[PDB]
C-alpha cells in the first residue's frame, strides 16, 4: 500500500473528535495548518473546511479513530456542559484543538467505541473525557459554536433524506415553499450554492459508504445518485484528490 | 475490627466503595450484604443498620461520597437530559471504576468536574435506570427538608415547637401536622439534626464531647453520650475508634 495521502475539500459536517490511534495529522485549515502525533485527541469544530496529510505508523491499521457526534447528541452535550460549566473573535486555535491522551483517557476512549446506538452512555462517558481535559473552555465554546443550526444545514438535512433523488434548486425551492432565487440567495449569504453543498454532502456519503462491510462503485454511485460508476470515480477524484479505490485501500 | 451501627439516617444521597470492608446492610428486616470492592447505592432519607468488617485495621472501612444541593440539583437537570423520560442498591467494581472513584475523591471542592465524573461512572452501572429513579426521588423537595435547614440556622439555638411556630408565622399545628402528613415528628427530624451534626463532628476534629454537646445545643455533656449510644448502638468513644 501507500502510507502517506492529502485528502482535500473536507468539511467537517457534524462536530468529530479524532484519536490518532495509528498516524500523524497535518490539518490545512485556510492559510494554517496544525499537527496531530500519535496516541492523541482533535477536536474538530463543526463546519470547518479542511486539507489533510495522513501519514501512518502501521500500515496494516486504519489511521485513526473517528467519532462523529450527530446532532441529537451534540446537543445534549452542549446543554449539558453550558449548564455545568459556562460562557466565560474565534480562529483556528478555538476550532481544531489536541490533547494528549493519558492511558486513563484511552480506555475510556475504547469504551465510546464499543457504544455504537448507546448514546446514553457515550454522552456521558464524553462528558468525564471533557472534564479530564486542559482547555476544555474552548471545547466547550466550539461545541456551542457548533450547535447554531445555518439554513444551509436546513437544507442539507432536507437532501440528505436521499441523496439518490434527482435534486434541483426548483426542488428544493418548493420544499421550503420559497421562490427559487430566494433558495440561492439565502445560500450566498451563508457563502455557498445549492450544487455545492449537493456534492458535498453526496462525497461525504460516498466515502462513509466504502468504508464498511464495502458495496462496489456502482452501488455507491447509485446509492448517491450518480449515473455511471466510471463518472463517480472521477468526480469523487477531483473532489478529494483521489479516487474511491485509492481512499477504501488507505482506510479499509 | 467489627462494629454494628444503629438508626443510620441519610440526609443526602450517599455511594460507598466497600474497599476496606464487608458491610452487611439491615434495611427493614431485609439483611443486604456487599463483600470486599463493591459499590454500594444509597437513596437520601433511608434509615439503616450496618454491621461494619474491616479487612485491614490501619485504613477507614469504606470510602463514602454524600451529595450536596448544588451537585443533585445540576445531576437532574443534566441526567434528564441524557436519559430523557430500588431504594439500596450494591454492584460489583472493575479497574475503570476503581480508578474513576480515585478521581472522584481528588476533586476536592471541584463542582464541574465530580458532576461529570459522577454521570459516567452511573452510566456504566447495570440497571442504573434504578440508580437514576433514586436520584429522581431524592431530587424532590419535602417540608422535612424546610425544617432542618430552619433547625440547622442555629443547632445550638433554643427550638422548641412554640418557636418554630414563631419562625414561620404559623401555628405548632401546622408544623407537627405537615409532618405527620409526610409519617414523621419534629424530635425525630430533631434527634437525626443534632446526632448527624455529632456524629459528624466526632471524625473531623479531636475536639471534646463537651464543645460538641454545646454545638448541637444540649445542656448536659452526660445527656448527649446517652442518647448517642442509645441512638446508634455505640458509644461516642468506640465510635470515633472505628473509623478513625
Amino acid at each position: 500500500e501507500k502510507e502517506l495521502i492529502k485528502i482535500n475539500n473536507v468539511m467537517i459536517h457534524k462536530y468529530t473528535i479524532l484519536y490518532t490511534s495509528n498516524c500523524i495529522l497535518d490539518i490545512s485549515f485556510g492559510e494554517d495548518k496544525i499537527t496531530c502525533f500519535n496516541n492523541r485527541l482533535v477536536f474538530l469544530e463543526r463546519g470547518v473546511n479542511i486539507s489533510v496529510r495522513i501519514q501512518k505508523q502501521k500500515l496494516t491499521e486504519k489511521p485513526y479513530v473517528a467519532f462523529r457526534l450527530n446532532e441529537n447528541v451534540l446537543r445534549h452535550l452542549k446543554n449539558t456542559l453550558m449548564i455545568i460549566y459556562g460562557m466565560s473573535c474565534r480562529g483556528v486555535s478555538r476550532k481544531i484543538m489536541t490533547t494528549e491522551v493519558d492511558k486513563m483517557l484511552l480506555n475510556v476512549l475504547r469504551e465510546m467505541m464499543g457504544h455504537h446506538n448507546d448514546d446514553s452512555s457515550f454522552i456521558s462517558a464524553l462528558i468525564y473525557l471533557i472534564s479530564k481535559i486542559k482547555c476544555n473552555d474552548k471545547i466547550i465554546e466550539s461545541l456551542y459554536m457548533s450547535s447554531i443550526t445555518f439554513f444551509t444545514d436546513k437544507v442539507r438535512g432536507v437532501i440528505e433524506k436521499d441523496l439518490s433523488r434527482k435534486w434541483t434548486l426548483a426542488i428544493i425551492a418548493d420544499v421550503f415553499n420559497v421562490s427559487e432565487i430566494t433558495i440561492r440567495k439565502r445560500l450566498e449569504s451563508e457563502d455557498t450554492n445549492f450544487n455545492q453543498i449537493l456534492m458535498q454532502s453526496r462525497m461525504s456519503k460516498a466515502a462513509l459508504l466504502l468504508l464498511e462491510n464495502s458495496y462496489q462503485i456502482s452501488q455507491i454511485s447509485n446509492m448517491i445518485g450518480i449515473s455511471s460508476a466510471s463518472y463517480f470515480i472521477r468526480i469523487f477524484n477531483k473532489h478529494f484528490g483521489v479516487t474511491p479505490k485509492q481512499f477504501f485501500n488507505y482506510f479499509k
